[PDB]
């Protein structure tokens, strides 16, 4: 398959001489990012290096450190050079805000921090795709689905208008499509949603988040529970760290029994599963409950995270948002292109 893996090391050009200090992004980052700040400031390092480093923290479980670094960068870079620092801070706070167990206030507190940085970013660079996507993602995360879909639809018209103005053909943007597919599913238009998720599978079969999660949720809401489960097992196969896939595969296959999956649910919901330990009125109760909690995550198991796109938040290169042009679409993926 195609590859969206981040460069795994960084060379910082030293200021006085012309040697380069190499950093292994996966083991060389210190617990206190101030150490690099010293280096980065001292050697007059370029801004994109601050970003690349902060993204390494975030993508290796260290978002607080990622945030601490770019917040320090804000004391170094001036005026318009601060825009892309604010964009990073927007997406870092959107990632925080997706925290699995935040109370509605902590969520909104993090989303406010994102919005504040977003305002500073758009003030300098309103047409940057990183800032436009964040505007839509903020509406989504706040549940304002109608405004999100309407803002999305204005944005793609704008970009289309812009391609006439530069004599270019438009290329579908995977995250605008992903946002549309998710908004459509919120509006219960599961058929239009499913088509977009399937479009995404052929454009970028290594897209994060996995559009197969959405493929399965569309099948499920369209009552083809057999294929929903196949989409989800394909997701969990290509990436066994996908917790959302895991919980969906087991909640789906779980339609004695209520022991076999509490033990499989401890490997990687477990509350209400234990509430359901409390004429088969009962079988419809466990059935309803499994359905309710398969639908409990308003994020649909597909968190939109710009930190999964090499070059995007650290170099203003949005190329990877358009995916790949040859589709070796594997046997177990091409199945998922089918109708219900
Ligand atoms: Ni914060
Ligand atoms: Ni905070
Ligand atoms: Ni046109």
């Amino acid at each position: 398959y195609p590859s969206m893996e981040w460069p795994t090391s960084l060379d910082i050009p030293l200021k006085a001489s012309e040697e380069l200090v190499g950093i292994d992004l996966e083991t060389d980052l210190p617990d206190d990012p101030t150490d690099l700040k010293t280096l980065l400031v001292e050697e007059n390092s370029e801004k994109e290096h601050w970003l690349t480093i902060a993204l390494a923290y975030c993508n290796h479980g260290k978002t607080n450190e990622g945030i601490k670094l770019i917040e320090m960068a804000l004391d170094v870079f001036q005026n318009s050079e601060r825009a892309s620092l604010h964009t990073f801070l927007t997406w870092a706070h959107l990632n925080l805000a997706k925290g699995q167990s935040l109370s509605v206030e902590t969520k909104e507190h993090e989303l406010t921090q994102a919005e504040l940085n977003l305002k500073d970013a758009i003030g300098f660079d309103p047409t940057w795709i990183g800032n436009m996507l964040a505007t839509v993602e903020l509406y989504y995360q706040r549940g304002h689905y109608d405004k999100a879909l309407e803002t999305s639809d204005l944005f793609v018209k704008s970009i289309h208008a812009e391609d006439h103005r530069s004599g270019r053909q438009s290329k579908p943007n995977c995250l605008f499509l992903l946002l549309r597919a998710k908004l459509l599913y919120q509006k219960k238009n599961y058929m239009a949603s499913l088509k977009i998720f399937q479009e995404l599978l052929v454009i970028n079969p290594v897209l994060q988040p996995d559009p197969r999660i959405g493929i399965g949720l569309c099948f499920w809401q369209l009552k083809d529970s057999k294929m929903a489960i196949k989409s989800w097992q394909r997701a969990l196969q290509l990436n066994p760290k996908n917790t959302s896939a895991s919980i969906l595969v087991l909640l789906g296959e779980f339609r004695a029994l209520s022991d076999l999956n509490n033990i499989f649910s401890e490997n990687q919901v477990l509350l209400t599963l234990l509430q359901t330990y409390y004429q088969l009125i009962n079988s419809l109760y466990i059935k309803t409950n499994v359905t309710n909690l398969i639908q409990q995550d308003e994020d649909l198991g597909m968190p939109v995270d710009l930190m999964k796109f090499p070059g995007l938040l650290n170099k203003l290169d949005s190329k990877l948002l358009y995916g790949f042009d040859n589709v070796k679409l594997d046997k177990d993926d091409r199945i998922l292109l089918r109708d219900p």
